């Protein structure tokens, strides 16, 4: 089998992604942040504290002839943004593009923090991480890639995101068409539970390459690129008038400026991101201060090569026995 499926940022900054999913008998359409840095499906829910649903579309398991009841587990998961959801499970049938599996665990939301209710367009998260970091007790449950995977055609799914554009999720297949020249795969470490590799490098617009190892991770869900405190600051020395603001928690510059772009190494191969991409624009409505793309992952503890990373490529999420990812450009 295979899925394939859009994914829509949800503004004008490429902040997240959307991914339709349909969750339940009949269907209930969903749209979920898919997240290659954690590994919980959770949906806002008829469950949900009615005071923290504000615009969100909710799943309601009272009205799905093959949701049941996982009794007795619970979840409650706290992301790096600081933001948390928890709640209790069901099973259920969910299909991405096409794809389908049943029994997937829905973790339904009783409670979401305040980021989850103020953001109207994320109905959940459907986490692609290893299974090894959900959060369901007593009995941890499998992400719905590990519950796809055996049905696969091929046991990858692929990351396609677009800069200010909708992109693609495909399961079980590799879209020759999808990508330019060839596709560079690396190793990954699971230790941690997530896509976590080693970048060879990186330079800064035209510079030269400074070979160098970054380990971090592969994650679909953080909106920005975050590498050791030296390279952010070797980026933003290209830029006149950047500097790290402490009151507004990083790197901004002129909005006026022109960015340089980044490359980062994988084995002998380059990505490149355009400038552009870089540019999350003003800090607050109307200012001449604008947000940085690249920030320290100094305060972290890992590297986050996040979407404006991910969206200069095309991302082979490589789950065979021994896992790879994949970068090609597009």
């Amino acid at each position: 089998s295979t899925g394939s499926a859009t994914t829509t940022p949800i503004d004008s900054l490429d902040d997240a992604y959307i991914t339709p999913v349909q969750i339940g008998t009949p269907a209930q359409t969903l749209n979920l942040d898919f997240d290659t840095g954690s590994s919980d499906l959770w949906v806002f829910s008829s469950e949900t504290t009615a005071s923290e649903v504000d615009g969100q579309t909710i799943y309601t398991p009272s009205k799905s002839t093959t949701a049941k009841l996982l009794s007795g587990a619970t979840w409650s998961i706290s992301y790096g943004d600081g933001s948390s959801s928890s709640g209790d499970v069901y099973t259920d049938t969910v299909s991405v593009g096409g794809l389908t599996v049943t029994g997937q665990a829905v973790e339904s939301a009783k409670k979401v923090s305040s980021s989850f209710t103020e953001d109207s367009t994320i109905d959940g998260l459907l986490g692609l991480a290893f299974s090894t970091l959900n959060t369901v007790s007593p009995t941890q449950q499998k992400t719905f890639f590990d519950n796809a995977k055996a049905s696969l055609d091929s046991p990858v799914f692929t990351a396609d995101l677009g800069y200010h554009a909708p992109g693609t999720y495909n399961f079980g297949f590799i879209d020759t068409t999808a990508y330019t020249g060839s596709i560079t795969y690396t190793a990954v470490s699971t230790k941690q539970g997530f896509w976590e590799w080693t970048s060879t490098g990186y330079a800064v617009g035209s510079g030269t390459f400074k070979s160098t190892s970054i380990d971090g991770i592969a994650d679909t869900g953080t909106t920005l690129l975050y590498l050791p405190a030296t390279v952010v600051s070797a980026y933003w020395a290209q830029v006149s008038g950047a500097k790290s603001s402490s009151s507004v928690g990083g790197y901004v510059f002129p909005c006026s400026a022109t960015l340089p772009s980044f490359t980062f190494g994988v084995g002998s191969a380059r990505i490149v991101i355009p400038g552009d991409y870089i540019d999350f624009g003003p800090i607050s409505t109307g200012s001449s201060s604008c947000f940085g793309g690249i920030q320290s992952s100094a305060g972290i503890g890992i590297n986050i090569f996040g979407d404006v990373a991910l969206k200069a490529a095309f991302v082979v999420f490589n789950g065979a026995t021994t896992p790879t990812l994949g970068f090609a450009s597009k």
